[PDB]
């Protein structure tokens, strides 16, 4: 799936907003922030990252269509 992670500046304590693109009919996805919130039960092909510490972060996602899925893996760099 495509890693669409739209957001403005990512300073310590920012809410980035992500979204995956591939399994058109997405009703649920599972991201992985790792910023305190590891597993991420998001709806459809969309979610958002809540970064609160100044440093770097790693992102991943699992698409769930019921009979199909997708693997996501983005990167993040939050400052302060």
């Amino acid at each position: 799936a495509t890693l669409v992670g739209p957001h403005g500046p990512l300073a310590s304590g920012q809410l980035a907003a992500f979204h995956i693109a591939a399994p058109l009919p997405v009703t649920a996805t599972r991201w992985d922030f790792g910023d305190g919130s590891a597993e991420v039960d998001a709806a459809g092909p969309a979610a958002s990252h809540r970064y609160v510490l100044p440093g770097r972060y790693h992102v991943t996602a699992v698409l769930a269509l019921g009979a199909g899925s997708a693997l996501l893996g983005t990167d993040v760099q939050v400052e302060a």
